[PDB]
């Protein structure tokens, strides 16, 4: 149970005292309670609470997470987590300051990589998907953002100067493969493959999925997406391709490079089926109702399109990961998981014969 | 039908193709409308619409409002803007960007200072208010705001070096009243003034409240609550006082000094027990199954409550007045209607042996 540093139970106090109402307002000091969740330079966690000894007077809660920021975007986020929050799809907000904010604690635990293949965590993930991917949101609705920040991102990897004789060498073997080249041919194919554009979560991996305390025996609504932090109207094929991609990815390796890879776990085109046979009734409501031979040249369709877009994400994470071996202050093996990103776009696309 | 500035007509076009969905995606250039709403140098106001001969797609707005910001504050605006439009109570929010935002385009009419006193229109903004003070945010819930604003305004009016002869000699007149003493007096009444801390809207006023199109004739909601630009938690009393005041304040007067006040168009109590018959049933829920006896009594406390806090509006509004006299670019007698307010403030005092 790690205690803040003094400073930040001073400052996490005066937060909840003043933008919590009822028992808190009225709130000791010496009978307020904080441990740290996560800790870090950015983005820390902490959970405050009441004391047992203190009565609710109202419908307050008795515990809120704290989350600081640390070292026009804070504007959008904000406005997107408290628009998620009223129409019950993440935690309510409780406070925003230019600090941080205080949101409902949700009790629950992240899912594991390998519960990510779980036929009903599967069937569920793809509803919640869904969901999302019909939100109004009062953003731009160009799709500029996912060749933008790949763009964005190449010009950023073509200036880095690495010191270290190791990345200097990972570096040259990666841009052996001529990537202006490679990504404007994959620009190409996707301007040619359909997707509707929706409100994206972008990010729909396990570290981001909750499993809901006292739900996990339930047969439905045992899970919540949360960490919204770069959703964005997107290529609905891109969310769900990026989310397929990440059954690959195991981030709780503890030896050096800090992940694991395999290829073999993306899932199988019969496990791709069961996923967006959840998806689209959730996303287009008579879906059912439809004949099973218009059903089937639409689901055919999505997996071309799922697949076709599951490439971006590998060259997307790819970049970025680059970069963060260059400006992260994290121990991971970035150069490292940017080769397996690169190597599974390589395999992906050979077998699309793209 | 004034037309924007070239420029402004293109940044205009650019955020409604972007943010706007369906028939506005495709929109060529030369068939977008704008007209200029409010023109200056900031808070411009422009609507923007679809041509009549383009139909639309889905649910998509044919016409909207664009505000533009012009000459933390803001993340706080945009998200209580965003709530309170996810909650029905303001107009819905469609866009939002560095340089302003695009809203529900609600057709309507201002109200006129005479109409505050119709019964039905009265209590309708007395069922509104209560409304509004229901409302759960995510600010700060410590009452700082009202004597915090007084004593920085009064901090700048100490300092203020006028070089007009007529606004040096004004000046002196409302310094020699001794402000500073005078509100820790204010402080003092009000420390002793029992009154909830709300949400509160800060400024319902006529040219804040909406005459619904075609609602005229309704005898409930004709009314919505706009312009929420200095809502903040705070005093019910302060919210309910600072209504009353402007019942004396005619801003449509198109002679100088641009305003007209009258002592005598104050709400009677008579009016006054109107307003809040109104207020309390939509403020506490079963309040109508009170006897009449613990009603009266709960009304009385009120009357005694909200013109305590009428003189708090006096006396914030007589401040900032003096200020706008320094650093306001609007033709207007600043300092005459700084003269009004505490006018009003010493005749209030007197009435209520104070
Ligand atoms: C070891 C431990 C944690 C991390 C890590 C920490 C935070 C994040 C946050 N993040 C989430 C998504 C991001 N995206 C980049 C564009 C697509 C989405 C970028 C950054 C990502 C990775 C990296 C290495
Ligand atoms: C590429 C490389 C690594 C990862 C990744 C690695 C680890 C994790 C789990 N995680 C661990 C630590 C995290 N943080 C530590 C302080 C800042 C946030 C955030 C997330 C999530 C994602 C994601 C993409
Ligand atoms: C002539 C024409 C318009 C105006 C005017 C224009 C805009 C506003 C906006 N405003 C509304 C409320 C304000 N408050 C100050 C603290 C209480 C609420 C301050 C400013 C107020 C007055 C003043 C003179
Ligand atoms: C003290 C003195 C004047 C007023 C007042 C005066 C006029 C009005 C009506 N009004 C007229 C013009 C307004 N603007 C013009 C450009 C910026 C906003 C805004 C509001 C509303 C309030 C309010 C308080």
């Amino acid at each position: 149970d790690e205690q803040p540093e003094p400073r930040t139970r001073r400052r996490a106090y005066l937060w909840c005292k003043e933008f919590l109402p009822g028992a808190w307002r009225g709130l000791r000091e010496d009978e307020f309670h904080i441990s740290v969740i996560r800790g870090g330079l950015s983005n820390m966690l902490f959970q405050c609470s009441l004391p047992d000894t203190t009565a609710t007077l109202g419908d307050e809660p008795r515990k809120v997470l704290l989350r600081l920021y640390g070292a026009e975007a804070m504007v959008l986020e904000s406005v997107m987590f408290a628009i998620l929050a009223e129409r019950s799809l993440g935690p309510k907000l409780y406070g925003i300051f230019p600090q941080g904010r205080l949101e409902q604690f949700i009790p629950s635990r992240r899912l594991d990589t390998e519960e990510l293949s779980l036929p009903d965590i599967s069937a569920e993930i793809a509803e919640k998907m869904a969901t999302f991917h019909g939100m109004k949101m009062p953003f731009n609705k160009e799709p500029k953002w996912l060749f933008g920040t790949m763009e964005k991102y190449l010009k950023e990897v073509l200036r880095i100067k690495f010191t270290e004789e190791s990345r200097i060498k990972k570096l040259h073997k990666l841009l052996s493969y001529n990537l202006p080249l490679e990504l404007e041919n994959l620009r190409s194919l996707l301007e040619s493959t359909p997707s509707p554009v929706v409100f994206c979560h972008n990010d729909c991996q396990e570290g981001n999925i909750l499993l809901l305390e006292g739900r996990e025996n339930s047969e439905k609504q045992k899970l919540m997406l949360i960490d919204f932090e770069y959703s964005s109207y997107n290529y609905r094929g891109f969310d769900i391709g990026n989310h397929f991609c990440e059954w690959m990815y195991d981030y709780s390796y503890e030896k050096y490079p800090f992940f694991r890879a395999n290829i073999r776990k993306y899932p199988t085109k019969k496990q791709q089926l069961h996923f967006i046979s959840s998806y689209l009734p959730a996303f287009q409501n008579d879906f059912e109702n439809l004949s099973t031979e218009e059903k089937s040249i639409i689901k055919e369709e999505m997996l071309l399109e799922v697949n076709r877009f599951a490439l971006a994400s590998h060259f997307l994470w790819g970049l970025w990961s680059i970069v963060q071996a260059k400006i992260s202050s994290i121990e991971f093996g970035y150069m490292d998981y940017a080769q397996a990103r690169f190597d599974a776009y390589f395999h992906q696309k050979r077998k699309l014969g793209v």
